[PDB]
């Protein structure tokens, strides 16, 4: 179509399970283009569908531009064009850098604001359904030039129909990254007919992302090396069974160092992590509550 024909692909930046991401140039601006082959149409259409949700746009959700198709004369490519963020993922960003207390708050608060907006239902003519991500992880969050985050990779999301309490794709199977799966997802006790259960599972994964950020907070030169949650307990690419034995059976969570109690910002962050990590989903903090807590901390710090 008219958009893909005017875009020049410059570099393949990533190869995921669904599609390949490229840095492209559109009307002289950098854009990110996710390309799927003809046989991945279901995945491409679903992601285009979630990104076109009414009232979805928010400073902390990846800016979607357009879905399109491009025929090179041999095969057709299915495109999803979005805003380009040079830092890339929060995973890449935390591996490369350490952050200040201010930097940590900015990353955590923006992640929570994006999640609170996904989770929020807006009632009306131009109403927005509540949305649950189902695959929140530091590799699915991007860092913007201003040091704030935006949630990306919404292709596995589910949308709620509030009047009937029904989910748009009626999920009957476990999806997402095994390492970040909530205890109720790992042991398959989650009620997949209960939308609030998917919001609660996202909060647990956001808790693990906050732990990743806090390790990289550098105070008086003190900080931890980058690690994925459960790095000390499971192998790389862990199985459901491996995760379940740790999270559900032994009931372990990532370690919270006592030295996070000697700094106010880290203390608040530690308290949030613990309250995201309860085995009972109903006891977890909401994304709005986390946003309110970190907004108060940001104000106190003068960011
Ligand atoms: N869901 C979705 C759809 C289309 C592109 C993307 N990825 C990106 N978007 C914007 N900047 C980026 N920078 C670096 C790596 C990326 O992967 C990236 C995700």
């Amino acid at each position: 179509g008219t958009i893909a024909r005017t875009i020049v692909l410059q570099e393949s930046i990533g190869k995921g399970r669904f599609g390949e991401v490229w840095r492209g140039k559109w009307r002289g601006e950098e854009v990110a283009v996710k390309i799927f082959s003809s046989r991945e149409e279901r995945s491409w259409f679903r992601e285009a569908e979630i990104y076109q949700t009414v009232m979805l746009r928010h400073e902390n959700i990846l800016g979607f531009i357009a879905a399109d198709n491009k025929d090179n004369g041999t095969w057709t490519q299915l495109w999803l064009v979005s805003d380009y963020h040079e830092h890339g993922s929060l995973f890449d960003y935390l591996n490369r850098y350490t952050v200040t207390v201010e930097g940590m708050i900015k990353l955590a608060l923006s992640t929570a604001s994006g999640l609170a907006h996904l989770h929020m239902e807006i009632v009306g003519t131009q109403g927005k359904p509540a949305i649950a991500h189902r695959d929140l992880k530091s590799k699915n969050i991007l860092v913007k030039k201003n040091g704030t985050c935006c949630i990306a990779d919404l292709g596995l999301a589910v949308r709620h129909d509030s009047a009937t309490d029904t989910i748009d794709i009626a999920p009957n199977h476990r999806v997402g990254t095994k390492r970040y799966m909530a205890p109720e997802v790992l042991d398959d006790s989650i009620n997949m007919k209960h939308f609030e259960s998917f919001k609660r599972a996202d909060i647990y994964a956001m808790g693990l992302v906050f732990w990743e950020i806090a390790r990289r907070c550098s105070i008086g030169g003190i900080h931890e090396d980058y690690q994925l949650p459960y790095y000390d307990l499971v192998p790389s690419d862990p199985s459901v069974e491996e995760m379940r034995k740790v999270v559900c059976e032994q009931k372990l969570r990532p370690n919270i160092p006592n030295r996070w109690q000697s700094c106010e910002a880290l203390r608040v962050m530690a308290k949030i992590m613990r309250e995201c990590w309860y085995a009972n989903g109903a006891a977890r903090l909401t994304a709005l509550r986390i946003k309110k807590t970190l907004s108060q901390l940001s104000q106190q710090e003068g960011i």
